[PDB]
Formats: C-alpha cells, sequence, structure tokens
C-alpha cells in the first residue's frame, strides 16, 4: 500500500512562488456531470465514423449568469470518445468556433503532423476537415485536446478537452467496472477562476510560469457528488489543469488500486492511499466501498481540500477480485548502436527552454527513423527547490526504464506518455516511433508549452528519401488570429507571447 506521493515534496507546486492554494466554492454540492458517449454517425465491426465539432457555448458553473466555454459537441469539454484497437475510424472534424484550433488525440500512435493534430493541423472557423487512421496500442485513456501553438493555454481553459476511451479485446476480458456513467466514469481534473458575472478571463489570469485558479472543477461540475449504486467504481483520473498537481486521497484514508496509466494497463495492480498526477496524466484505478453502509458518505482530498463526495447507496455485493497480472509488457528491441539521446529541459516563467532553445514552428530539433526503439535521457535542470516538469512526447507511448539509475515509480511499468521529472533527475526512456511525421514534445504545464518549452521531432522511414511536411509558420497563424478578431497582426494577444518578447525571441 502506498501511503506517501512519490515526487520529490520540495519541488511541489504548493512550494511554487505565487502558490493559489484551492478554495472549496460556496456553490450548491450537485450531481457530478459525466459526459455523455459521442454517438457515432455509423458504426460496424470494422468501421466507426464520428462528428467531432468544437463550438461556442454557455454552461451554468456557479449560481448567476452562465460562463462562457468552447466544447466538443457541447457547451463545455466534450462527449467522451469511444476508439477502438484495429478498428478502421474515420472523423470528421468540424470547427464552429471564432478561431481557428487543432484536434489534438494526446497519446494516440497516429500519423502526424496532420492526423496528429499539433501545432501543424490548423483548423479554420466555418472549415471540416476529414481525418482517418486505426489505432493499433492497447486499451487505455487518452484525451482530445486543442493544440494551437499558441495558444493551447487559452483554448483548453475555454474548455476544449474530452475524454477518449481506448478499448480492446485483452482489456475486454478482465474483470473491471466498465459500466460508464454507472460503475466506470471520467474524473477530468481542473481549476479556474471565476471573475465578475461568473466569466474566465484567461489573459487577466495570465502567469508564463503556469495558470491555476482556486476553485476546482471536476468535469465541468463545481463541487460534485457521485452516487455510489455498486460496491467497486473504476476512476479515470485525468490532470487537464493547465499547471496544478493533483495529491489524492480519500477520508478514512480508503484504499484504491491503480489498473492503468497513460497507454496501457499496469503490468500489475497497485494498491495506494495517496497519489499523485501531473499535467496530461491519467490514472484508472478501482475504487472498494464495501466497508460502507448505505446513506454513509466518503470525500475524495487533493491536499487538504475537497474535491468529489461519493454518496454510498445500497449495492450488490461484489466478489470478483483483481488478477495478479492485468497486462504483459513487450518491450521493444533497442540497436546498441544508436546513441542514447540526451533532452534537458530547463529554465521557468518566461525563460523555458528545451536544449537550450523555446519552439520555433517551421524548426526542426530532432529526427529518428521509424521502427527503432532509443534510449532518451530527459533531464529536468532546474536546481532545487524547482518544480516538477511533466515531459511529454507526441506519436508513441514510451516505457520508463529508470529514475536517476534506479526503479521508475511503482506505477510506471506499463506505457506512458506523460512523465513527470523532478528537479535535478535524468528519467531514461524507451521510445520508439512507429508512423514517420513531425511530432512535438514538450513539457505539459500549458503555460510553459505555449512558453516555449517545446521542440518537434522529424520520424522517417530511412527506406524513403527525407518527405517534405507544410508546417505551419507563425506569420500565417496571426495573419489568421487577425482577420478572425478583426484586429492588425500587431494588437493581437497570445499566451505564450509574453514569454517570448520579453526574451528578446519569436515562434
Ligand atoms: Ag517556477
Ligand atoms: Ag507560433
Ligand atoms: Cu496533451
Ligand atoms: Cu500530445
Ligand atoms: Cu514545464
Ligand atoms: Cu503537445
Amino acid at each position: 500500500n502506498y501511503t506517501d506521493y512519490f515526487f520529490d515534496e520540495p519541488a511541489f507546486d504548493l512550494h511554487d512562488g505565487g502558490y493559489v492554494p484551492l478554495e472549496v466554492s460556496d456553490a450548491p454540492e450537485k450531481p457530478l456531470n459525466v459526459p455523455p458517449l459521442l454517438k457515432p454517425d455509423k458504426e460496424t465491426a470494422t468501421d466507426v465514423y464520428y462528428t467531432v465539432t468544437a463550438e461556442a457555448g454557455e454552461t451554468q458553473l456557479l449560481p448567476g449568469a452562465k460562463t462562457k466555454t468552447w466544447g466538443y459537441n457541447t457547451s463545455l469539454l466534450g462527449q467522451t470518445i469511444v476508439y477502438r484497437r484495429g478498428q478502421h475510424t474515420h472523423v470528421t472534424l468540424k470547427n464552429t468556433l471564432p478561431e481557428l484550433t487543432t484536434f489534438h488525440w494526446h497519446g494516440a500512435n497516429v500519423s502526424g503532423p496532420y492526423v496528429d493534430g499539433g501545432c501543424h493541423a490548423p483548423v479554420y472557423p466555418g472549415e471540416s476537415k476529414h481525418i482517418d487512421f486505426t489505432l493499433e496500442q492497447p486499451a487505455t485513456t487518452l484525451w482530445l485536446h486543442a493544440h494551437p501553438c499558441p495558444s493551447t493555454a487559452e483554448q483548453v481553459w475555454h474548455g476544449l478537452a474530452a475524454m477518449v476511451i481506448v478499448k480492446d479485446d485483452h482489456e475486454a476480458s478482465l474483470p473491471l467496472p466498465r459500466n460508464y456513467g454507472v460503475d466506470d466514469i471520467p474524473v477530468i481534473l481542473q481549476d479556474r477562476r471565476f471573475h465578475e458575472n461568473n466569466q474566465w478571463d484567461y489573459r487577466a489570469d495570465y502567469d508564463p510560469d503556469g495558470v491555476a485558479g482556486p476553485t476546482a472543477m471536476i468535469n465541468g461540475t463545481i463541487n460534485p457528488y457521485f452516487d455510489v449504486t455498486t460496491q467497486k467504481v473504476r476512476l479515470r483520473f485525468l490532470n487537464g489543469a493547465n499547471r496544478r498537481e493533483w495529491r489524492l486521497h480519500f477520508a478514512d484514508d480508503l484504499p484504491f488500486t491503480q489498473i492503468g496509466g497513460d497507454g496501457s494497463l499496469l503490468p500489475e495492480p497497485v494498491k495506494f492511499t495517496h497519489l499523485m498526477l501531473t499535467c496530461a496524466e491519467r490514472a484508472e484505478v478501482i475504487v472498494d466501498f464495501g466497508q460502507y453502509h448505505e446513506g454513509d458518505e466518503v470525500t475524495l482530498y487533493t491536499d487538504d481540500v475537497p474535491l468529489l463526495k461519493f454518496r454510498i447507496h445500497a449495492f450488490k455485493p461484489d466478489q470478483t477480485t483483481l488478477p495478479d497480472k492485468l497486462f504483459d509488457v513487450k518491450a521493444p528491441v533497442v540497436d546498441p548502436a544508436l546513441p542514447v539521446r540526451h533532452v534537458v529541459m530547463q529554465g521557468m516563467d518566461e525563460g523555458v527552454a528545451i536544449d537550450g532553445k523555446k519552439f520555433a514552428m517551421q524548426r526542426i530539433d530532432a529526427t529518428q527513423p521509424i521502427g527503432k526503439a532509443q534510449y532518451w535521457d530527459v533531464t529536468n535542470s532546474n536546481d532545487a527547490p524547482g518544480m516538477v516538469h511533466p515531459f511529454h512526447v507526441h506519436g508513441t507511448q514510451f516505457l520508463v526504464l529508470s529514475r536517476n539509475g534506479h526503479a521508475p515509480y511503482p506505477n510506471e511499468h506499463g506505457f506512458k506518455d506523460t512523465i513527470g521529472v523532478n528537479p535535478g533527475e535524468t528519467v531514461r526512456l524507451l521510445v520508439r516511433f512507429d508512423l514517420p511525421g513531425v511530432y512535438m514534445y514538450h513539457c505539459h504545464i500549458i503555460e510553459h508549452l505555449d512558453g516555449g518549452m517545446m521542440a518537434q521531432i522529424e520520424t522517417f522511414d530511412p527506406a524513403k528519401p527525407k518527405q517534405e511536411y507544410k508546417l505551419m509558420d507563425m506569420d500565417t497563424l496571426m495573419m489568421a488570429l487577425a482577420k478572425e478578431r478583426g484586429v492588425k497582426p500587431s494588437e493581437i494577444w497570445m499566451g505564450g507571447m509574453q514569454s517570448y518578447e520579453k526574451m528578446g525571441m519569436k515562434m
């Protein structure tokens, strides 16, 4: 039973300069929103068709005025999208927002830079784009979010994020809760700051070192409760915050068992009383409420702040038990002739950088052949006290081999796409790209992302000549935004610009 957070306590966000503590809202407690499942336009055993529509609207979050929000196929966040390993997936990306966006499938092993939906995949106002892909990767929880470069931070803040569930045959065979919305629920962890008339104001809250508001928002709900009607419940934790770290535990120190990470089931279940998640990380846990009587309640906390109340209703006894082993991890081979790649994250605030530079949308920072796993050493250069930087790579699911030459954390033996790197620490990852393209790698503190803590790698088939890709440029991006907002390029405000400008550089 893991009873403490794994990360280095001195580097926790709560020691940040200008740390924003969470405060319990006075808003009335209400049922946790569970995003509906997006209904396919059509579906067979072999093909599924979806239309995913970015849209602007309004959402009742606090008593009083509705908060203006953005969402996918709804006003805030999104309907949950289900993908299936081996199923040919066809998606119409529709943008009905007043500004351009991008549709990034975080953790999905798809081609880049277009299907990947990163910096180079704009979808302009009024436009529809079509993509198709077949996922060949294990069952897991992924997510969809906006990824214009910039500002990913602003678009996520507005509400553009949705859970993506990947199903496969192996997971389906297992005794896990799986009744979506009944005993299997998203827990998208975010925070916001509400201004006058219950509005969000990213610009007013902007901080190049990471934006955090004092009001926790879970699945777009303030002060939620969940009605438990089964002994066991599956929680799909997703850290969807711009910066905040979640340090999760129950009252009574009720234990819970992690069965999944970002990219796969864990090889074996891992039991915990206290679990920490950095930005973009996912943890699927099973909670067993068998020791509670009907009518009782149990609250989930982050640090000393209540997040989510579980109300215990009558439930049937559950006699099932987790197998000793959930999933077999097959590590790809590493060609000994390959170098160990060294990636160095540095800086904070406006001076964030990777390998001595801020992102430049037309600069390739690295290449790697497809189909060849390589060791990546990833270092967080910050001296103590520092912050934990969650490092993320597009177009892959990696394995974690070591932290400072020692074992990874107990819940890091499955496939992952995002890893918290502590000040002074070097983590060794095993990284392979199955598909050619251009893929970002960056910190997932989203203000750091926007502020230039990002690079891109061109993965290539060595049997073919170098491919040419149409990369977005910053002049094109700013022209578009200018037209869209009815202003001149020079008066455009974007999250991340301040970091570039203050360091005298440009994207
Ligand atoms: Ag900092
Ligand atoms: Ag740019
Ligand atoms: Cu992401
Ligand atoms: Cu990503
Ligand atoms: Cu960072
Ligand atoms: Cu990214």
